[PDB]
């Protein structure tokens, strides 16, 4: 009497909308009893030419597991295909019935969606994360070695899961994505799409991708999901919450000025130095579309690096996500008991930590859902969760209002702007020459309902910055993704 196990059919996964992103297919994997084949010699040479398999290499296999009364041949043929084996009717050649994951939306959706392993389990992406869900638990009954004594144990089936992604907007960035990377040669991307008021993650693409149906000549760069995985320096994009900082210390308004002459602050041995240096008065909106680190820094001396550090740590950055994603890295988010001045400059212009493309949505999201954060989820959100009020409403507006101007005002990132719609963002520049184009915004300005994340890797063209790599995907992935949503035009 051997207890042998009932594969459970793995759960359906779906979009928001029910479009099928994964499903547990019929397939039929032949073993054999070779003590059994072992009496059918003249069978072999057939058997084995069928199964794809040398006459020679296949009876050599057999001949030296004579002792096993179990063995695989193939796994996962077809069920009519399996059959053209099964009709040579070799003896010691039964056959299981199995399952086997297929991907409609294939390369459009991998990363997200990930896959499973030759034994049906979660191996990357949501397949991984929600494995237990997903596999069910298999059956069992006891059989003689003849006949199937009882089923002892119920297979029942995994459950069906309804991802966070509108497989729509995973198109339109998968393809807009796809083409600024050959426009700019680029290695490689990424792009996140957020509801601000839900934490859902309505798309999530990075090139390059890989068809999850056919992973023969899978390149691990193919594989890399860089959204949750890849750490940067987020450099301009992170200013809105050294901003958010000032406006919250009592100490500024949007209509103050910082002189910035000559673009160049000495701190002791280090000099702070601006990307562009034809300024003396700034207002804050002007040291935002300026992206001066020099007007950030004064800014962050008068505030103290603990304001700025305390908002940046409450809107996520340097934290985990809690997705639960197989790969996904944190990022760093370093704290001082006492913070010198090049270090308070440092994390108020960007480059005092590191953070993943996923992280930054989630920030701009928190600052877009007028302060509340929400939680990040990959799943379909039906019952919103409460969010927490990180940022006063009212501050979350002036600096909404801010990076509105940052795409909008005269000396702005034009190439950012929607057709349709008034949109909020800043670029930023994060070098690795090689460097990463950010841009990062929300839409529509005035009333935010998606936030958003470009990240170029190593833009190979002479367009350089976030301003004009970045920020043209941003416009049109953002103009489709409000129409897809029916977000009417402002």
């Amino acid at each position: 009497v051997r207890h042998i196990a009932i594969p459970a059919h793995r759960g359906l996964i779906t979009d928001r909308n029910g479009e099928p992103l994964a499903v547990s297919t019929p397939v039929t994997t032949l073993w054999a009893n070779p003590k059994e084949l072992m009496t059918a010699k003249e069978r072999w040479p057939q058997l084995a030419a069928a199964l794809g398999q040398d006459t020679k290499l296949f009876a050599d296999r057999i001949e030296q597991n004579a002792e096993r009364e179990f063995i695989y041949l193939v796994r996962g043929l077809t069920p009519e295909q399996g059959e053209g084996v099964i009709a040579l009717k070799v003896p010691g050649v039964y056959s299981i019935e199995e399952f086997r994951r297929f991907y409609p939306a294939g390369e459009v959706v991998a990363h997200a969606v990930g896959f499973t392993d030759v034994d049906d389990r979660g191996r990357e992406g949501i397949e991984l994360a929600f494995d237990e869900w997903l596999a069910g638990v298999p059956g069992k009954r006891q059989v003689l070695k003849i006949k199937d004594v009882q089923v002892t144990k119920n297979a029942k089936p995994g459950k069906t899961l309804a991802l966070s992604i509108d497989l729509r907007l995973q198109y339109l960035a998968h393809r807009e994505l796809r083409n600024a990377l050959l426009e700019n040669g680029a290695k490689a991307g990424s792009l996140v799409i957020m509801d601000v008021k839900t934490g859902e993650i309505l798309a999530m693409t990075n090139q390059p991708t890989y068809n999850p149906n056919n992973r023969r000549n899978l390149q691990p760069a193919a594989m890399r999901n860089r959204a949750m995985i890849d750490v940067f320096e987020p450099g301009s994009t992170v200013k809105p919450f050294s901003m958010s900082a000032a406006l919250a210390s009592g100490r500024w308004k949007p209509s103050d000025i910082v002189d910035v002459y000559p673009g160049t602050l000495q701190i002791g041995r280090y000099t702070i130095r601006d990307v562009s240096r034809n300024s003396r008065q700034l207002d804050l909106t002007g040291i935002l579309i300026k992206s001066s680190n020099v007007g950030i820094s004064k800014i962050a001396f008068d505030i103290g690096a603990e304001s700025i550090y305390s908002v940046m740590q409450q809107v996520g950055l340097g934290q985990d996500t809690g997705l639960g994603f197989p790969g996904e890295r944190v990022g760093n988010l370093p704290n001082h008991r006492k913070w010198p001045k090049a270090e308070t400059a440092t994390l108020a212009y960007g480059y005092g930590l590191s953070v993943t493309a996923i992280q930054l949505a989630h920030a701009y999201a928190a600052l877009a859902n007028d302060g509340k954060s929400v939680p990040l989820s990959m799943t379909r959100v039906d019952r919103v969760p409460d969010g927490v009020q990180v940022i006063s409403p009212e501050v979350a507006s002036t600096v909404q209002g801010m990076l509105q101007q940052v795409v909008e005002a005269q000396g702005g990132v034009f190439r950012a702007q929607v057709p349709g719609y008034h949109a909020a963002g800043k670029s930023g520049t994060a070098r690795k020459n090689a460097y990463r184009s950010l841009f990062a915004g929300f839409a529509p300005a005035t009333d935010p309902r998606i936030a958003m994340v470009v990240v170029i890797d190593e833009p190979s063209k002479a367009g350089y910055f976030g301003g004009l790599v970045s920020a043209p995907v941003f416009s049109k992935v953002m103009a489709g993704a409000l129409r897809l949503m029916n977000v009417p035009p402002d």
